[PDB]
């Protein structure tokens, strides 16, 4: 996240970071059983890390799962990033309590100017890398269909939102990918892609989850 601040120690309790040997892409937990990420974040084994804020210290309330299923959108394009999105069943259930909730799934989708919460432990930098131990958080509205595509003509499907600041400085990053965007304490977003991060007119590009919530549910009661 740059441009970003500190959150608030597990005041994210849906937030998980996904590990693979290190941290490498965010997730959202949005059922005792079940994580949703971005497809561009695959790896065939994962770890999911639920109850984190220091990443690289042991603090207490942290859950170690590992995913026993890991189940990529059957239609996810890795060119136009289109359907970006992924499920990670745990080993076992995620036990829920204050530092460790699920996140609803969107009633509906979420009007322009909504103001959202982006999380992850993505890069802080728009020059070099920094990698924080700290989850990084970041205040940000949905922006119109027609500011999103404007900045990305021909790339943007009904399957995306922007979501982010047009003149820069204030973006998720490598790193976040996967992670959530909540509005109105509904997952609306999925940390996606753009072209770089931060830049001036390169607005965060985000999976459209209110598009998903059948596949959610159905991949769900099928697995
Ligand atoms: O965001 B976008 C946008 C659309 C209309 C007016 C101003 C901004
Ligand atoms: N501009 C962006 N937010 N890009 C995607 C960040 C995750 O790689
Ligand atoms: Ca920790
Ligand atoms: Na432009």
């Amino acid at each position: 996240i740059v441009g970003g601040y500190t959150c608030a120690a597990n005041s994210i309790p849906y937030q998980v970071s996904l590990n693979s040997g290190s941290h490498f892409c965010g997730g959202s937990l949005i059922n005792s059983q079940w994580v949703v990420s971005a497809a561009h974040c695959y790896k065939s084994r994962i770890q999911v890390r639920l109850g984190e804020h220091n990443i690289d210290v042991l603090e207490g309330n942290e859950q170690f799962i590992n995913a026993a299923k890991i189940i990529t959108h059957p239609n996810f394009n890795g060119n136009t990033l289109d359907n970006d999105i992924m499920l990670i069943k745990l080993s076992s259930p995620a036990t829920l309590n204050s530092r460790v909730a699920t996140v609803s799934l969107p009633r509906s989708c979420a009007a322009a100017g909504t103001e959202c919460l982006i999380s992850g432990w993505g890069n802080t930098k728009s020059s070099g890398s920094s990698y924080p131990s700290l989850l990084q958080c970041l205040k940000a509205p949905v922006l119109s269909d027609s500011s999103c595509k404007s900045s990305y003509p021909g790339q943007i499907t009904g399957n995306m939102i922007c979501v982010g600041f047009l003149e820069g400085g204030k973006d998720s990053c490598q790193g976040d990918s996967g992670g959530p965007v909540v509005c109105n304490g509904q997952l609306q977003g999925i940390v996606s892609w753009g072209y770089g991060c931060a830049q001036k007119n390169k607005p965060g590009v985000y999976t459209k989850v209110c598009n998903y919530v059948n596949w959610i549910q159905q991949t769900i009661a099928a697995n």
